[PDB]
């Protein structure tokens, strides 16, 4: 006699075997009215207005191909499909692959002049079917799919010269992409960055590979640690229409402004404005100063000209520029002005409207909230995501502002489903006539289609009802999203609360931490994760706290840890736990902390703080000292580890110096051996320091795993392993 | 009423006193009385301060070690010691003139010297620096450069490369002076095509970017170093012309393929013996090479080659034994296995193939220790048929049936494990008894074999151990298939056989291993037995040594089979003993023992709850050629590839679901590469096995840093205690 009461919990196996699956609705806009979607491996084309679909491309087309196709890409004109196979992952975004081109009209594979194996990047022009690809660090262009390539660059050299692709740090920390190729709107010009790593030092580490490898391999990666010599960058633009088979291509260099060339600098943004106008943003190595160049194409010269009167300066007195880099501009059609997120006089990030020839911009939004991103720009409206609604920094809604009247702002997503939907992102059609809304929480994910004409809902794309159905009799956790006042400042936290939560009880608590610069761990997003299992099955509250340094709440909070990582952010996680225990439903004796990456650093710094608050903790791929980590991320917040700059705090903020204090806690330290991002080195130095003061701890290396510890088997193993560690620390049987 | 704690073991609360002497002549030896160096008269037992503590107060450096020249005119002082591999290191050197009481300051031994050796008589000095050999006739005079080919990681003159150091000579030096020092013989190793093991070295926290260590290291079936052998006449060295080094080429039977130089032994002033081993180590040849005056060359008569081979295994225990030549060098004695497969002393004439065995029986000679004109002195395990006992015997050369046990009856209850140190001409010997009681060091005179005196009786420790509840040791055998197999147990204090104790099986089980013996040890096992009331057992199964080839060769070509099964069976036999908790049996080992532990835990026997593998081999292709191939042959389709593939711990990953595993490894292990454990962990992850792990940053095979040593044992103790439900 169960009486249909929910007696199921969300278990670890549920998480690891993916029993309860979030359905997505992933589309690709090809026009201003149609999109593509995979139904049952068939590519269906969808008419956005009527909802009717036809099979665009059947799954039973490339079976004869003889290869497993990883992905595809259709040319803007709908005439060719790029088939991506032999995918081999490199870093977070980089990979190599083989490519074939299928003629969608002739219905045949192109067999002449095929894109080579081991291609590093491939991209169609934004219109028609021109191809640019990078192979062996050089850029090639095909005007037609079956025609010989034109080689654009002749200088590419493995690990040294990168043409059209980023090196390690630029991929990870600047562009969040491997691509460094930018086609102009109508595909006339192909702009590209060239990176130079000649004197960048190499991180070297063992890769053991399949057990059949007799001798381990040494992987060597140009990787600049804090203060080390950085890659240099050049920028070019080539006219693809004046290419020739008898003469080499002329790439016109756009040099960085003089303000940048006087020291180490970065290219931090490339954005085409018009057919013949490009904007470049450059960044000083000390990342409080950036210059946007705006460069026009001179017809008679065939060259590019950045008038110093169109240079725009963005700088910060309180910190670095932008959230992680200076924001991207959104140009009006004539390219004579643009909209950009910058922080205002109060430190809040808002949309500023700039004329191309004017220093002072006007802010079109304002308030004690922040604009997250500019999503679309038409001649009448600008569409943007912000956390204004209900003054919740961890919410996200789409708004549109009338360009001719800034007092006329409408929220497009706010009232659609207020209880289920408080975290939206958006996908606009080619000229913003339609948009897909994607709501991520706090309810189950919800994908809907809309016409921007009168903002009416067209249809529900995915409502996750099959999962809703599965979860009916599961004892699921809830989320509490709220704030505490500390030094008259709101600080947000979330708690994943076990089912049938009772404030009379004392629960064990796991502090799930990131706490890196511009991090946000308290939000309205619905997640099915390890925290879900721990609350649902193990009755642990999993809490996260956004303290000083956290993002989306202004620079006063964000810039608070400037030049000072390993301080207030660490301090606020500890204080959070004090506050959490003070709420009366937390077991003071069973409070734990864990994090990955920056969160691993904070976990390690907290556990070594001597606070006495935390019983135990798990650091996964943590930073241990800032000199070990990459220059662009680290120097953004820390400056240079030189005696003239910030070496003292580089030295004061290592986890190693806190080793003695680990005698008070139970510690699990986890690192993948092939971690190219935070090097295994970092945890190897933690372990050695812990051994040297005689502190016992738990450790787990993951052979050949990288920063993600993302292999199917390793993912399952680490979470199983951490689960045992937490259950044991909490005396859970 | 106190027990022997982990801290006791870790902090060496209870020391075993040694009596380390180094003989200086046929009746004098040096002893390091703490700060001082004393010369002791072996005759009278009296001492004078040979070298004071504050003599080198003004030195300004920390002296690692000293070394007196044979004639006693000069002392070599060693400092700036930097360990390399197990035997190899670098050091700075000064020579101190004992006749004058001052440091030599001209033509000094360079910094970063790889090896130094005095000639056997007088004060000539040979040394190796930047892989080349230099000789100093006088300590203050310019050194003569012998070799000009030395090159880091590539050409090694007078020093060994990684594999020869670890697996062949158990030493860094490859320099051999003739008895009166006229000739300097040396080997030359060439690692040109030997592939490099590469691993990360993290170093001090201040190192921004890790270093890649790269070491020429042949894994099983890879390209080996090649070896050449040379002899130089140090008496006719010129300061004008280059030294002429006369090559002795390996025999024709060795030059046919890959081979090793495995032994160098001078017979006389002008006769050197060389032993060479084929890469397939079941065939070796001794060369007897004579100096020719009219030639200036060395001649090795083919009719003087002595072959030593094996049909059931490899040659020697770990390598063919060394010959002990008579004074004229026309005959020699060496240990070889007889027709029953037992290792015994055979007497050879230089010019004939047949030798005569001078010892016989179902026990083995461990080593020849000295030969005089009238007696041959050897150590063996004949006494009471105990392969784990060790005694010194003398065989009357004029009559082989006249064998006297010199140590058997000295203190039969306290002392069953002897080693010995004879004086220059064997006039005296020091006996070292390692157990079963507290170690006892005694001086004797060989003319009448009487005891001169007790040197160190370890009474200071005895008085301390009075207060502690100390564990006992049982050494005994079980019968498996009509064969004795020996085991030892470290039993908790006040052992009650009506009580059930958790058991930990301490394993080595490598070929020629012996873990059951009469030696007194203060170790981790001592603490586990004394404080934790855990029985710690070791078992010598098939593959184990000192019991003949039938047992030792049992695992030939078949590593990870019979010696794995025998540890399992031993544990089954220990459970049938009635005082063992069959719910709490664990297994652990280091190196080969890590391999066997892992193999046992992945066997699916169900016998073991848990275990710890420290720096284990995981598959034989990852380990060095010399050791691995000795037993496994080559990992090729036409040799032993199939068993190489069959004998991995990775292939057993699925069975680790039944046990609790701790896998431990130093990241800078040049010997058993971290790779080996990294492959185990990956295989366990791939089948969804949860286990426990620990890397030791920058630690090598020994995991021997004071702090790492303490951390590993503390970590293992918590693991065993948790496995055993011990609070
Ligand atoms: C061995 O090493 C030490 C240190 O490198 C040498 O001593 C130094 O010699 C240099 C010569 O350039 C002087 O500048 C220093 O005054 C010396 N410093 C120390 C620490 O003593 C030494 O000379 C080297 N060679 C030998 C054979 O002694
Ligand atoms: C938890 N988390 C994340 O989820 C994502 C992060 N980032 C933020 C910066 C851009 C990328 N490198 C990803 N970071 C920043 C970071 C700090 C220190 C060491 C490693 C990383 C990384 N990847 C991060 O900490
Ligand atoms: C326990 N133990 C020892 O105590 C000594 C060992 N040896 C025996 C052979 C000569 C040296 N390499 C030392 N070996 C052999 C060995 C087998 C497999 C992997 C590593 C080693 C090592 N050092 C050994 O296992
Ligand atoms: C995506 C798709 O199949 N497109 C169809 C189109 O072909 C058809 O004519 C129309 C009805 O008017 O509906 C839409
Ligand atoms: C070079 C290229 O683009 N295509 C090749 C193809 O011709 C070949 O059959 C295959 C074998 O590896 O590799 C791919
Ligand atoms: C034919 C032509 O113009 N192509 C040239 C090629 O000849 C030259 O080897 C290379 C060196 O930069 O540059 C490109
Ligand atoms: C534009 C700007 O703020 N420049 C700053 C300067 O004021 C400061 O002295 C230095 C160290 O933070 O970094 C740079
Ligand atoms: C160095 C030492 O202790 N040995 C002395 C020795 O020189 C002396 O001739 C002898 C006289 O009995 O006493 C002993
Ligand atoms: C007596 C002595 O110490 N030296 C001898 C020398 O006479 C002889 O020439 C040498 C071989 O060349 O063997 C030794
Ligand atoms: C089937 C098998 O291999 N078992 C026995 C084993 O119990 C024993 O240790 C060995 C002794 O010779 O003989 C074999
Ligand atoms: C090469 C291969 O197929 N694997 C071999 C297999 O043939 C053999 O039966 C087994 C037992 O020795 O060892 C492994």
């Amino acid at each position: 006699h169960h009486h249909h009461h929910s007696r199921k919990t969300y278990t670890l196996t549920d998480y690891l075997k993916n029993t309860y699956r979030l359905k997505l609705y992933s589309l690709r806009w090809i026009s201003d009215h149609e999109y593509l979607y995979k139904q049952e491996n068939n590519i269906l084309v969808f008419n956005a207005e009527y909802g009717n679909s036809s099979v665009f491309l059947e799954n039973s087309t490339f079976d004869e191909f003889g290869h497993s196709i990883n992905d595809y890409s259709i040319s803007p004109d709908g005439q060719f499909i790029l088939l991506e196979y032999n995918y081999v992952k490199q870093w977070r975004h980089s990979y190599t692959a083989s490519y074939d081109i299928y003629d969608l009209n002739k219905r045949q594979l192109i067999t002449e002049e095929r894109i080579p194996n081991n291609t590093q990047w491939v991209t169609w022009s934004p219109v028609g079917h021109k191809l640019a690809y990078v192979w062996n660090n050089d850029i090639y262009v095909k005007i037609e799919p079956n025609l010989p390539s034109y080689r654009i660059t002749w200088t590419g050299k493995e690990d040294i010269i990168y043409n059209g692709i980023t090196d390690w740090v630029y991929e990870e920390e600047v562009f969040s992409a491997y691509s460094a190729l930018w086609w102009s709107p109508n595909g006339t010009f192909l702009a590209y960055a060239q990176f130079n790593d000649t004197e960048v030092p190499l991180i070297e580490y063992s890769f053991y590979s399949d057990e059949s490898l007799q001798y381990p391999k040494t992987v060597r990666v140009p990787y600049p640690k804090a203060g080390a010599v950085n890659p240099t960058v050049k920028f070019f633009v080539v006219n693809t229409d004046s290419l020739s088979s008898v003469t080499n291509a002329t790439s016109i260099q756009i040099t960085a402004p003089a303000s940048m060339l006087i020291g180490d600098h970065y290219l931090c943004d490339v954005t085409w404005a018009t057919q013949e106008r490009i904007s470049l943003q450059w960044l000083r190595r000390i990342q409080n100063y950036s210059v946007m160049d705006i460069c026009d194409y001179d017809e008679s010269s065939g060259r590019w000209n950045c008038l110093v009167a169109r240079q725009h300066i963005e700088m910060s007195t309180t910190g670095w520029v932008g959230r992680f880099r200076p924001s991207e501009p959104h140009f009006t059609l004539d390219g004579n002005s643009f909209y950009k997120i910058i922080s205002n006089e109060e430190g809040y990030r808002h949309i500023c409207y700039f004329q191309i020839d004017k220093k002072d911009c006007t802010f079109i939004t304002k308030g004690t909230w922040e604009v997250i991103g500019i999503e679309a720009l038409t001649s009448d409206y600008l569409y943007y995501i912000s956390n204004e609604y209900k003054g919740m920094p961890g919410g996200r809604n789409l708004y549109k502002i009338q360009l001719s009247d800034y007092t006329k702002v409408t929220c497009l997503s706010c009232e659609l489903n207020p209880e289920r939907c408080q975290y939206y992102s958006v996908s606009f059609s080619k000229e913003a006539k339609y948009y897909q809304l994607r709501c991520s929480g706090p309810g189950l994910p919800l994908y809907t289609l809309h016409s921007s004409v009168n903002d009416k809902g067209l249809r529900v794309l995915e409502d996750n009802s099959a999962l809703d159905k599965m979860l009916q009799n599961v004892q699921m956790p809830s989320k509490k999203l709220d704030f505490i006042i500390l030094n008259e400042t709101k600080f947000w936290y979330q708690m994943i609360l076990p089912p049938h939560f009772d404030k009379s009880k004392k629960y064990p608590l796991l502090l799930d931490v990131y706490a890196g610069p511009c991090s946000q761990k308290a939000d309205t997003v619905f997640r099915l994760n390890w925290a879900t299992y721990l609350a649902s099955t193990e009755n642990i509250i999993v809490a996260s706290f956004d303290g000083r340094g956290s993002g989306y709440q202004g620079d006063k909070i964000m810039h608070a840890i400037n030049r000072r990582l390993g301080t207030f952010e660490v301090e606020d996680q500890i204080e959070a736990a004090r506050q959490f225990s003070k709420m009366g439903f937390v077991d003071n004796k069973r409070i734990a902390i864990w994090g990955w990456s920056y969160g691993g650093y904070v976990t390690s710094m907290v556990l070594g703080s001597g606070s006495g608050v935390f019983k135990c903790g798990i650091a996964v791929a943590p930073v241990s000292r800032w000199e070990y980590y990459d220059s662009v991320y680290t120097e953004r917040y820390m400056g240079l580890p030189t005696p003239e700059d910030n070496l003292d705090h580089y030295r004061n903020s290592t986890v190693m110096s806190r080793a003695e204090n680990f005698k008070q806690v139970e510690y699990l330290l986890i690192h993948g051996t092939a971690d190219d991002n935070v090097h295994f080195q970092q945890s190897a130095q933690i372990s050695k320091a812990l051994v040297d003061v005689g502190v016992d701890f738990q450790a787990m290396w993951y052979t050949d795993e990288d920063h993600g510890i993302a292999s199917s088997t390793a993912h399952q193993h680490i979470y199983t392993h951490m689960s045992h560690f937490i259950k044991q620390c909490f005396s859970l049987p």
